[PDB]
């Protein structure tokens, strides 16, 4: 395959949140058949960012996911070629983000070009007002639908005043050539900000992924 | 605990399906301590269902779950004195169901009392075109909001002609004295009927439910 | 036809709001050619109501509906049979009803049998809290889908300290007989409650309805 | 006023769609205070578009609004500084639109600079597949909430072969200076595509729009 044991990633996004326009360009490396990767993300444009930075980081690739050998990897497959994606995010409070990405791959490094954009957050929310800590980890249901791969996740934020925020992604999985489509089955993820300075303009950013059928009989 | 390893259930259900009454009554048995429960459900009123009998199985006890001992039980520390939940079901064609569940015990027997509703499904839908085989088995998100227990979950039906039917689950579940409340967790599904007869007056259920962390270690 | 000028209506609702069990019971008239109606309505059990009675209010028949000549109107087409309708209420902060109403007519006297259930209302909320005034006046959009009519309308909830709480409303009404079907159109309301004593125990409750395409011109060449 | 009997219009709105990037320039006039509009629209890039020119059509500013004198017009009362709004298009079979646009005027002429992004669509659904003829005319619901204007409406396109496809918009509308604002109130709309050409590579787009209270005592 032309998926390694250590492969390289390199990103720019460009979007806007209740109007305001950002950049961010990110590189990072990870285990593609472990499912673990880290990336560091630097804010080109539109610092100092004025919302939750934990919106745009499920934005920053399946292919860091491990399949065991009973499951097909659409992802893995997809490859030469690559895929790419688009999700809808929508929050519990009105607020809605799309979001699309296409991922190629050069030698052994990944490239994604991502777009970004965020509307209806209310002013006084938590997202305007930088108030949440993480996402929890979460179980990504993974379903075939008109020849491409959806996933949806019921997502949450905890927040700085305790309790969780809740947003719902839909997400289009989709390959640019023929690969083997899996049943329906789990993705469980852990993402997780590893680092991060005074407004977020360097962050450090980590995600863990498995992918699995049910564990009950 | 007034919990043991092995509890009865009994039920009744009353409620409507694109204006269709109809009432269910069951009885069972189960593990609570396993996670596992079977019972047999009769149609006491509205045969024969118009509509897809897996819109309903769901409704028909987060007591029947394997909580592990680091994760608080909200439903088993709110008996002998029970607890009520109610919760909506958003289908992708525009179908919205509400249930309601008064869940009592007397003795060695759960009794609960419910009530079900559901609107505007499309005529040639697949509910009430009866093509659905069965739900996948799901994970639900756990977690407290305003002093209570929440879950979400998203479900899927597996469809006759291939392919899956959507549907959102947002469920509060009331505990009627104060209890230790759980960090957010998980807790994994699987339900099927086992079997029934032609119309769906006669069916036998099954559910085994497990709660837990995230599998992935933490850092 | 048997829908006349002035028309009397009786009504029973059962239903639960957040777990809690109530019955009322209604007696009103009004006049189907105008739209407009009065009624009053009874708590008969579940008193007293621990929720704002605005939530139930839209469920105490768009028979009684000012229609043009030119569009054609589904509810009265569809006596002496009648119709039923489903809904559900989508509230912004997760709050969902659904309500089913079962429409007969006998001599001069409709009846409804009503169910409403809610569910998953924030227990500080303006709901459970009743912190609701009114709702605003609205405009339901009408059309036809897959052989019946539906309507779905964005609804207001005006609130006591000021600003408003929105709810969305999918209906599907249904004839118990094949009747001529509309184009997509508009119906007006204004619904307000006339009325009431300390725990909403006995309410008066007014509705104007009347429907009508768009108010601006089509183009022209 | 700063808000003429006639004003011009010139605009840029980029996107996607369903991962197609595209770049349309408009220019039009219009009457403010009667609430009438017409532009010319041309696509720059992306040509032949592959989905339904209707889901453009509504991002391409209800300065163009016939306000009476007892509703506060946010809208005219924001010039000169201006406005900006954010918009998502919520549609029955899933997919989702965000738009954006910020409104500044210069002279006689108002200018938008428009972003469009659109996701999840149904491959074989009625957008994707070009099967809508228009939308209807509409009835906004207009309210001020955390001090700015909303606005949510039902919308529906009319499909070939009869039939609706229902979209919610839900935008909020954003005035860079302080404005008196109005109580709940409506619009009412009608938009249409006067002509266009083989793939809509040339559009020419009407608006009407009348603000008023309920017509019911
Ligand atoms: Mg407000």
């Amino acid at each position: 395959s032309v998926i390694k044991s250590d492969m390289k990633i390199k990103l720019r996004m460009e979007g806007t949140v209740n109007g305001h326009k950002f950049v961010i360009e990110g590189e990072g490396e990870g285990k593609p058949y472990e499912g673990t990767q880290t990336m560091n993300l630097k804010v080109k444009e539109g610092a100092p960012l004025p919302f939750a930075y934990d919106i745009l980081t499920t934005a920053f690739n399946r292919v860091f996911t491990k399949y065991p050998k009973d499951i097909p990897d659409y992802f893995k497959q997809s490859f030469p070629e690559g895929y790419s994606w688009e999700r809808s995010m929508t929050f519990e409070d009105g607020g809605i983000c799309t979001a699309t990405s296409d991922i190629t791959l050069e030698g052994d490094c990944f490239f994604y070009e991502i777009r970004f954009d965020g509307v209806n957050f209310p002013p006084n929310g938590p997202v305007m007002q930088k108030k949440t800590l993480k996402w929890e980890p979460s179980t990504e249901k993974m379903y075939v639908r008109d020849g491409v791969l959806m996933g949806d996740v019921n997502m949450a934020l905890l927040l700085e005043g305790g309790g969780h925020y809740r947003c719902d992604f839909k997400t289009t999985y989709k390959a640019k050539k023929g690969v083997q489509l899996p049943d329906y089955h789990f993705v469980d993820h852990r993402i997780e900000i590893l680092s991060h300075d005074k407004d977020y303009n360097n962050v450090k950013l980590y995600e863990h992924a498995v992918a699995r059928s049910s564990l009950l009989p």
